[PDB]
């Protein structure tokens, strides 16, 4: 039974939250709004093996927390969250992966670019650039919905699976 520790990151209000439920949600609460930073258990299967997921959805860099560093010395992997339709939030990337770098002292640091709310048609974060910037730092770029659910699984898959790409 291999563990995995991710670690939810980006501005405030790109969905982080709102990602991280949808993965999580057994439904078992009809919905459920965070508003703390706080970890998360889910079970996955990837390529056979089963997996144990702890996730945290951090605050943004907005709030204070006195554990980001240390969330970034235990997180193996990281979801860089952005919202397609805050520019902002794009530009923002550069700054949470730079923190993560220096964190970790090390460029090769199993990242997902994520770029969220692609339900909105106020697309002002072009496919083309976010895919432009996920080749630069040599990480997937995927697309998702908290709202409409899709993409949610693929990014969290394809972070363990850069996990697991990165381990060897
Ligand atoms: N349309 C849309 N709205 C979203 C989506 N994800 C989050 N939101 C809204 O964005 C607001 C803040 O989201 P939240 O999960 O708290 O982001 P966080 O600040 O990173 O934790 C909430 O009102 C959500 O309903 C999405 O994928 N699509
Ligand atoms: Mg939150």
């Amino acid at each position: 039974m291999t563990e995995y520790k991710l670690v939810v990151v980006g501005a405030g209000g790109v969905g982080k939250s709102a990602l991280t439920i949808q993965l999580i949600q057994n439904h078992f609460v009809d919905e459920y709004e965070p508003t703390i930073e706080d970890s998360y258990r889910k079970q996955v299967v990837i390529d056979g093996e089963t997996c144990l997921l702890d996730i945290l959805d951090t605050a943004g860099q907005e709030e204070y927390s006195a554990m980001r560093d240390q969330y970034m010395r235990t997180g193996e992997g990281f979801l860089c969250v952005f919202a397609i339709n805050n520019t902002k939030s794009f530009e923002d990337i550069h700054h949470y992966r730079e923190q993560i770098k220096r964190v970790k002292d090390s460029e090769d640091v199993p990242m997902v670019l994520v770029g969220n709310k692609c339900d909105l048609p106020s697309r002002t974060v072009d496919t083309k650039q976010a895919q432009d910037l996920a080749r630069s730092y040599g990480i997937p770029f995927i697309e998702t919905s908290a709202k409409t659910r899709q993409g949610v699984d693929d990014a969290f898959y394809t972070l363990v699976r850069e996990i697991r790409k990165h381990k060897e």
